[PDB]
């Protein structure tokens, strides 16, 4: 136990299921892998500060001071990509490494680092896809005005994005402004389990001085305004050759109705609106979902007409970060129910078990990843049918192997990860067969890394990081399958 | 002009399109046909009072003092039904004729009248279906406590319903508690064009001392509570033989999205929720649609758990009163839009013309009846798929011939009405073929009658009332088609 | 007014909706743009003669003496194509410029002109598609034997086509023999509104000495025989490398049944047979539609077996010239109906309004272009399902901005044209998704031009021709959208 049935061998995807232009890759983020947290002039991020001031808020009491040491070891990351035959690497730029004070003087050592990584990727026939921000805010701006809670973040972000465009845009042609705004707003400002660790008085987070009903929406609104400003600038000044693309990457769960009835059908649409539509609908039509405005009202800021027009059609490419699905169970509006957390505003509870008593799918290791590839195909067809079928990349997809799971004693023997990934790659094929414009699949993660409030205890890598042997990269079974899948010539 | 294309002859329904148990009939209401407004002890209704105090609020300055004089001439109504071969007559009981003071002593002359009509119908092999209330509130209760705006209406209604059950239930086996609660709430308390004629200060109605954002919902809430009390009583004490049925009859428009986009898809669902779900969803699940609660909030009263349980599953039969359809056009929530009328709360405007510039269908006479039979089939399949496929009767369906329409110079030559009715009867067949549990079709109206704020200027009858020749009943072309359709033996 | 709803921004096509080989372009014709009508030895065409002898038959009393002056200004046409990022230009060769006397000595100045245009296109990475004849008959042949009414046109055309193949075929690899034979036969010989302007005695055209029941079919028969001879020659002598293609371009309207009944279903098939099948069915199977032979009989010439075999499978590529759709309304055969115009022979009237009284779609400017993109998808699926799914190019598609339309005061602000074109490009995507072999979309027109009997009063261009400023080319809003769509590098 617990029952883990693998695909039959004839059901395993082959590279030629996908056309020649389809892109397989892997993703990381700066705080999760780089280390060198204070090296060569780098200033502290909100994640540096959060870990150093509230260390107990990380599961295993670790932090990203060193992580996988990719600041020094990036050539081994490149080698792992090459060895697996990946065509794309999606990585993030550390704002605090580039602009130690958030604003002002650029750190040339930071510029030099990303240039080396970019040039090495290109030397090795791997295309760089760059996430500009991945939760990674300079603590200087957090101290100065409250970071994403203040409007000043909009212009400061724009100027940081411009440094990235100016320095890297001659070679980097594909950009994501923000990664997982919904996760970030919920966890950083609703539950407060993520940096800067804020929540309402009386709640259990590092800093219970916020407002779990308001601060998530304030932060999300500034993200969207920052995104709109950066894209306007990009399209006006940094796409002169017409061959660059900029978008946003969204965390998305699939949803099924908890019970077969029109009420859970309605709840399911509210859940998708809340999880996905919150940030996707603004970049599509220039406003939040109607459901959210009707339920959240004055706690959800209004866009001006100028802002609406700037936001509408502001993505060339959409990233979907998909792991799992939930059942959506209707909650009635009544005096017996009063929202206290931002997620309460959907009036739909996310359930791991459905009306018949069954889990949505098999657990994969970490508590929240239940396997349900159907959910991904469903979301991709929503993108197709509802939102105009924009170009979609799966920019994260994968599972954790968890320390203490006795069904996973050899960290290299990740047949469960491999099976999960094969099933989701097959689910992408299903969506493509049904007309969804899906352009690539990027596994999270390239290498085991710092899993936020769970530290190193959750390993998401295709490639093992041997923390006791100098952070050496070792290909897992899943990685070696990708070598075969991608027809990498053998030694 | 204007273009009115008729069905091809092979597309005209035949009686055998429907099974042997399907019921064809016609409908009327007490204020619209009875006259004798103050005869034999009858007390005044809100419609008596409205017309007598604000006569100018009726188009042609008429009222229902005499109407079709069916109080004296009901045998001619029965004869018209028989001559057309109708199997059902749906008529209403005048509360103020039965209980002149709303409460207290029953008027035996009122009882005697309905007994004669019921017995004549049964003598003539026509089944009576009885609407208990059709907008027809005793002015005594209006004066005493504000009628449907006060909770006292709930018990007073229950006691009136009980008088009807006690006196007529040995012979009448099919009941509708209320007719068109949505029309009544919108027009009587929102726009105020109908009795008692109330609306917000500054609006143009007889009594601008109300609140068009609140009074419609207060009135509708009491209707639902009154319905729940009457049905509980009926099922406990007046269905001992197990063969009686009680339900409610709803005015419903079909809706199509104004423009092909997910936003007007969403608007269309809000329009259906507002028009149909407002009263239907309470009698199905025991609460209002979620959409309405989310948009109306404190202006929409809450049900107690006891009330919810009483309301859920409180209809044996559903009546649908269908005339026409609209395009539903999304309205955004923003500072630029502030509801002032209850209908504003759907955030969906009802449009007669769609995105391509075309009317939804041909005009039929009166300004609001655009022909669109597709809309009826669509609503019937919603009943099937969403609300459990309860037994449905089309309890009103038809068109007006309007005074001054030069395309309708002979009031008996109603080929346009006939064509409309044939097309809607065919639309019911379509729904039945698709599995909808539709049990009958009742034309509105049996006879030309008092059309509320339009007076006698709109003629809806299968049977002409010759107002200059003693209110004589004369069969129109449509009526004579029903004689043929129903295989009535000829003289 | 009048209501013009635009696509939602997420519904606007993107270039990547189409595969890498799909071709976007624009079209013109020689008489409509070239001017220089008598320059460098060019002889007069039937259109020169028609305008110079019956000037009043042109709306605004203009002609194509100068047009857009593309004889001198073709480099600006090329520049406009390049600026929009178009990959194909479809233009026509003026027969009377190449062979001033129709037959005999070739005009080397004419040859030199087309060589310059071809070479400039190729220098600018634009592929030339060449229409050999576009209504453009030498008046010498018209005077000599009645042009397309005489069999001699067949060989004379063949010899002209051969001059084009010999001189241009080393570089031009894609050819259309004839453009819009159905429009030409109807308007030039039925109604007579187009050159040479012939119709039956008693009708209102310049020369009422013809026969509107016969001359259209005689002319069309010679077109088909000329096409068959030119293609036989081409395939035998001018496709030695195997990489050239030759076809024909057909004007086509979509049709819907006027009323839902089997009779208008039948009428709709006769309308499509008459409009499209007249010329398409011969090049597919080698005979006219059966419907036309059954109704037209002796007025429709027979093909010999040799001719049938030559015609069958004589197109490598099909062009569809699509603007609009109509309702098709059945006409009975009876003594009360006697054809007088060739179009009467379909026994199906083309109606702009349907049975419900609604226009088929919104008017776009000129009286005959009602927007109905569905109609194009429908026709493309007929090509797929009925006629073997040959390679199809949309070789014309667009709208006119009309002088005096107060809803179009700035001739550059053609958002209505842009919306129409986006919707039709989306309709082509729909057809492709459904398996139709559609290979390109060419907007009519590249530049505003001479719109036949309407003169310059109808502007169809992506690119404005400023007639008061030296015939300068100015990109309209639609043109600038194509620059973005095609990712043209910016200055
Ligand atoms: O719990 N989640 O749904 C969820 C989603 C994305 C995430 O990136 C994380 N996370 O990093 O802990 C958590
Ligand atoms: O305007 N309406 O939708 C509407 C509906 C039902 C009705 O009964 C009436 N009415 O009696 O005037 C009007
Ligand atoms: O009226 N038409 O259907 C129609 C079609 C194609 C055409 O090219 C023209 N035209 O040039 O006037 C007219
Ligand atoms: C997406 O999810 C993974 C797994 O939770 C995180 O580690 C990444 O930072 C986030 F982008
Ligand atoms: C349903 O509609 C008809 C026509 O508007 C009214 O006359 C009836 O009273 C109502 F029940
Ligand atoms: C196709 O139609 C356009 C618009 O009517 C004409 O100008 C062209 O000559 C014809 F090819």
């Amino acid at each position: 136990g617990p029952v883990f049935t693998k695909l039959k061998p004839w059901q395993i995807p082959k590279r030629d299921w996908f056309d020649k232009d389809f892109l397989f890759g892997a993703s990381t983020s700066a705080y999760q892998i780089e280390g060198a947290w204070n090296e060569d002039g780098k200033g502290p991020s909100t994640w540096d500060h959060f870990c150093h001031t509230y260390p107990e808020r990380i599961s295993d009491m670790t932090n990203g001071d060193v992580a996988a040491n990719s600041y020094h070891l990036y050539e081994e990351d490149v080698k792992a990509l090459k060895d697996m035959g990946m065509k794309v690497y999606r990585f993030s730029i550390s704002w605090s490494r580039i602009l130690p004070d958030g604003t002002g003087k650029v750190n040339q050592a930071g510029i030099d680092y990303y240039n080396k990584l970019i040039n090495s990727l290109i030397d090795n026939d791997i295309v760089p896809y760059v996430t500009i921000w991945h939760w990674d805010t300079p603590q200087a701006l957090e101290d100065k005005y409250g970071g994403f809670l203040n409007r000043q973040i909009v212009d400061d972000y724009k100027q940081f994005a411009e440094v990235c465009f100016k320095n890297f845009g001659d070679r980097v042609k594909n950009w994501f402004t923000f990664n997982e705004p919904h996760t970030y707003c919920c966890f950083s400002y609703g539950e407060g389990i993520h940096a800067p660790g804020r929540c309402s008085p009386g709640m259990d987070c590092a800093v219970p001085e916020g407002d779990s009903l308001r601060e998530p929406y304030t932060a999300g609104h500034h993200i969207l305004l920052a995104h709109a400003e950066a894209v306007q600038l990009f399209k006006a000044r940094y796409n002169m050759h017409g061959d660059s693309k900029i978008g946003m990457a969204f965390d998305v769960m699939g949803y099924e109705p908890y019970q077969d009835s029109f009420l859970d059908d309605q709840a399911r649409e509210r859940s998708i609106d809340y999880n996905m539509g919150w940030f996707l609908e603004p970049v599509v039509r220039g406003d939040y979902p109607f459901s959210m405005r009707s339920l959240i009202g004055d706690r959800l800021p209004m866009f001006t007409k100028e802002e609406q027009e700037k936001l509408a059609s502001s993505c060339d490419i959409m990233g979907l970060n998909y792991y799992t699905s939930r059942f959506s169970k209707h909650v009635d509006m009544s005096p017996d129910f009063t929202p206290t957390l931002n997620t309460d505003d959907a009036y739909a509870s996310s359930e791991t078990t459905g009306s018949d008593g069954n889990d949505i799918g098999p657990i994969t290791g970490t508590y929240w990843i239940y396997m349900y590839p159907k959910g991904l195909t469903d979301l991709l067809l929503i993108m197709k049918e509802k939102y105009g079928n924009p170009p979609v990349f799966i920019t994260e997809n994968g599972i954790a192997d968890v320390e203490g799971d006795e069904s996973m004693p050899d960290p290299l023997d990740d047949w469960k990860r491999l099976d999960y990934l094969q099933r989701h790659i097959s689910a992408v094929k299903d969506a493509i067969d049904q007309g969804a414009d899906v352009r690539g699949h990027f596994t999270w993660g390239l290498i085991d890394n710092f899993e936020w409030s769970l530290g190193y205890s959750s390993r998401f890598g295709l490639v093992y990081i041997d923390k006791n042997d100098g952070n050496k990269r070792k290909l897992k079974k899943s990685a070696k399958w990708f070598s075969k899948f991608n027809s990498v010539p053998k030694p």
